[PDB]
């Protein structure tokens, strides 16, 4: 069946009005079958299958959740759930996810603000026709246990209801007395009017976590005695967090009402209303914060924290369908959107027994260990936290947007398709800051309005082939993180009046369905760039004079090579350049970065590739193998802090016990490679999980 294919022909996003073969834009789909084969449980893990998507890390001024970079540009503020932005900081789960669609290239005409290098859209499982009950019970090394249940009941009168439930725990693999994850979720929905002209779907999503959060490995260069170079040479799986102090609790609720009416057999009006509540409460450890203790065999437990509470309402109204004038065939989506988000943000003060207060920590010089503020670089041991944390409010933030767009793919003849999109956005961000020890209370506000677009031509040499050229723009206003997120987007007194950043993608490509439509190959060559980047000029002045660009190549191959052999593979070459830099400022002092003009962009590898392939060795036995490769990744503009290249292997075996029951073994990071998945701009990098195994009993009725 098609549900079992690694090749996905159509996007579930109704803003992609044409099949992916004929769409003049790069789109990768992390398919249902790939998700099942790999047993990825988080978006972050899932993204490892897409080469060149690099993950970013948190620090003092930005949260430590999902931070995907696409073609060199952060998509943290451009993460979508069924086409609606939901970009509060979260570690997103896969339990209610059908597939993940990664748009690569500038895409504001489809998504509004952001989408500079691309965007991610997670497609949810929802109630549908046909009865079924599916489940998984699994156990794995390092105290992994996971149970999921997914039941769908078709009442046979156009009504169906579905619920997925999740219970999950694991320790980070290979990291003893280290990070720990626990979470529970539920996702019930009900749909009405199946197979009729008038339809309604009510859905709810809930996920709640209770974790001991990861730390990282500090950068160190022994020759220089400085916090730079590669991560310190310490034992694999070393944890520098402070388990008695550190924690992270996330809680997310999403409620959606979607109403559809078919005005004709070819034109549908849809209204989607989404209500989201998102909380994040955390304390985690930066290993040494570049204080130099590493060179004396010690690590200071620098504290990073935040407490956020966000509520968002979004409504999208879209008219979709097709109209054939006789000469031209239009495939369209025209619409309007409104959203409003409000966020409260605070963090933690640390108070010692004498009443001293800090937001960062005590004894950063490791002069006194009696309250356990530093640990051993080699063989750290977990100790009590004996100071006190106290919640402290910092600011609130309100983002309101309104937009209208037209998307139309015009078939001129069966060989010629003209793709068009045009969108107008109005954006307002307002942030009210409480007084601090160094500044009075103030309000920052940005108002931006901007038009973005896309234009492409697709030529089809045959019905199974496409060759295209396209151009698309993006705009990214200050304050886009809506209070807490990517720190490059944070609004303040001095940038609040600045116009949006401007980006664009020029792409040429080709796509082909082969082997009786069992295989799809894609190739693209592009320049994705931010030709107007916001940069700092001095400690209290900004301007839009920066520039960067990524010249790249992407190749993708998905589907069935034979009726026993399938494949999902990708390659990318990314030649990135920080063409024109501003200054780096800290505590009133700015360092000029023009000396780094021409450097490689951080958080992007020059090359990367992934491969997943499976073979039906017996009719009841499938075996899978994967490889993930990345070149080295820089953390900083100066290109002095980095993590090395790596290859990571995976394997799988699935045995069909009977028609309803499978046993599936996954071995992850099969060679137990020590590598790093995130490189922060300073201080540290995040180690990838070590080797693990998971064994599951999967059922399907
Ligand atoms: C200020 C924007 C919020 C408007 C009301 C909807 C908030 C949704 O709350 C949680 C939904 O679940
Ligand atoms: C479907 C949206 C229709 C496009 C609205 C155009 C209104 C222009 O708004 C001004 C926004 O800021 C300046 C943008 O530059 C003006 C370019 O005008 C393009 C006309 O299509
Ligand atoms: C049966 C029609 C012939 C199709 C020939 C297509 C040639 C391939 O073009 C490659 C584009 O690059
Ligand atoms: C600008 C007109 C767009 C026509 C459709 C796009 C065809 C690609 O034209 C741009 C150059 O493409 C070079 C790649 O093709 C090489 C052989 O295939």
């Amino acid at each position: 069946t098609q549900e079992e294919s690694l090749k996905v022909d159509q996007s579930a996003n109704s803003k992609f009005v044409a099949p992916l073969l004929d769409t003049p834009k790069s789109v990768s789909v992390i398919s249902k079958q790939l998700i099942e084969d790999t047993k990825v449980t988080t978006l972050a893990d899932a993204l490892r299958t897409v080469p060149g998507i690099t993950l970013g890390a948190g620090e003092g001024g930005n949260p430590n959740g999902d931070r995907p970079f696409i073609r060199g540009y952060s998509s943290e503020s451009s993460m979508y759930i069924d086409g609606i932005r939901n970009s509060t900081s979260q570690n997103r789960e896969m339990f209610a996810v059908e597939q993940v669609e990664v748009t690569k290239g500038s895409a504001s005409a489809m998504g509004g603000a952001g989408s500079v290098g691309g965007s991610i859209n997670m497609i949810s499982k929802v109630a549908k026709k046909g009865d079924f009950l599916e489940g998984s019970v699994a156990a794995g090394t390092d105290n992994y246990q996971r149970i999921t249940l997914d039941g769908n009941k078709d009442f046979g009168n156009g009504i169906a209801a579905r619920v997925a439930v999740l219970g999950h725990q694991n320790e980070k693999a290979g990291q003893s007395n280290g990070a720990e994850y626990k979470r529970v979720g539920i996702a019930p929905s009900i749909t009405f009017g199946l197979d009729t002209p008038t339809r309604a779907t009510l859905s709810y999503y809930y996920l709640q976590t209770d974790d001991k959060p990861d730390s990282g490995i500090p950068y160190w260069d022994s020759s220089l005695g400085k916090a730079q170079g590669k991560p310190a040479e310490v034992k694999q799986g070393t944890y520098y967090g402070w388990k008695d102090r550190d924690f992270q609790k996330q809680e997310n609720h999403i409620g959606t009402i979607k109403l559809e009416h078919d005005l004709t057999d070819n034109i549908t009006i849809t209204n989607t209303a989404m209500y989201a509540k998102s909380k994040n409460d955390y304390v985690w450890t930066n290993p040494d914060d570049s204080k130099g203790n590493v060179g004396k065999g010690l690590v200071w437990h620098r504290l990073n924290s935040a407490i956020t509470d966000s509520e968002t309402f979004t409504d999208q109204l879209a008219l979709t369908g097709k109209f054939d004038t006789g000469f031209l065939k239009h495939r369209f989506n025209v619409g309007a959107e409104y959203s409003k988000q409000k966020t409260d943000k605070g963090g933690y003060n640390i108070i010692d027994a004498k009443g001293n207060v800090s937001s960062t920590g005590f004894y950063s010089d490791c002069s006194d260990l009696s309250t356990n503020w530093c640990t051993s670089l080699n063989g750290p041991t977990q100790k009590p936290f004996v100071d006190r944390l106290q919640a402290r409010p910092d600011f609130d933030a309100t983002v309101e947007s309104t937009s209208v767009y037209l998307l139309d793919n015009i078939e001129i003849t069966p060989k010629w398709l003209l793709d068009l999109g045009l969108r107008w956005d109005k954006f307002e961000a307002e942030q009210n800051f409480l007084a601090t020890s160094s500044a009075a209370a103030y309000t920052a506000k940005n108002n931006s309005d901007f038009v973005t677009y896309q234009a492409g031509i697709t030529f089809k040499p045959t019905e199974n082939g496409s060759i295209y050229t396209s151009y698309a723009t993006s705009a990214s206003p200050v304050g886009l993180n809506a209070g807490w997120g990517d720190n490059s987007e944070t609004i303040n007194a001095n940038n609040q009046m600045i116009d949006p950043e401007e980006a664009q993608t020029f792409e040429i490509g080709t796509k082909w369905d082969f082997l009786d439509n069992h295989l799809n190959l894609t190739a693209a060559i592009f320049r994705t760039e931010k030709q107007n980047t916001r940069v700092q000029i001095d400690p209290t002045t900004y301007a839009n004079v920066g520039e960067s660009k990524v010249d790249g190549f992407e190749l993708g191959l998905n589907g069935e090579i034979t009726d026993k052999w399938n494949i999902s593979a990708g390659y990318t070459y990314l030649d990135s350049e920080l063409t024109k830099n501003g200054k780096s400022c800290r505590s009133g002092k700015c360092t000029d970065q023009s000396i780094y003009n021409g450097n490689q962009m951080p958080n992007v590898p020059k090359q990367a590739a992934t491969l997943w392939t499976t073979y039906k060795v017996l009719p009841q036995l499938t075996v899978g193998a994967g490889a993930v490769y990345s070149d080295k990744v820089y953390g900083d503009v100066a290109n002095t802090k980095w993590v090395p290249s790596y290859v990571r292997y995976d394997a799988m075996a699935r045995y069909n016990v009977n028609k309803n029951v499978d046993l599936q073994l996954n071995i992850n990071n099969l060679s137990d490679k020590r590598y790093f998945t995130k490189a922060y701009a300073s201080h540290y990098a995040t180690e990838a999980e070590g080797r693990s195994a998971v064994l599951a009993v999967n059922f399907k009725y």
